[PDB]
């Protein structure tokens, strides 16, 4: 109905630290988490009239990714390889999710 495809990125940015380990030492991976939104998000999509794949908003979490990479200093490439890795179970079950729906 309204800005909500934007506080669904707002949550996974509550995420992205967390994968990161800032404030916390260690940390869990929550892969349903992010495949969450990734269905969710999918609906919105086919509301939005465009194509479910979104390569810029990727390169846009690239930049942000480096830019909390170097504040925790926690690591630098092993964090982009991971987030890679979250992305792309993301589109896989995003894409699979809406041609689930239409079916029934
Ligand atoms: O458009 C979207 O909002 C969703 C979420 C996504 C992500 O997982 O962050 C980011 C952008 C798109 O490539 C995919 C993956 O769909």
């Amino acid at each position: 109905m309204i800005e909500k495809l934007a506080e669904i990125r707002k949550k996974i940015d509550e995420i992205d630290n967390k994968i990161l380990k800032a404030r916390w030492p260690w940390a869990e991976k929550l892969i349903a988490e992010r495949n969450s939104l990734a269905k969710d998000v999918a609906e919105i999509k086919n509301q939005l009239g465009i194509p479910i794949n979104d390569p810029e908003r990727e390169k846009y979490i690239y930049d942000r990714i480096r830019k909390l990479c170097k504040e925790h200093n926690v690591d630098e490439n092993i964090g982009i390889k991971i987030f890679q890795r979250l992305i792309e179970h993301n589109k896989a079950l995003q894409k699979q999710y809406l041609e689930e729906t239409l079916e029934h």
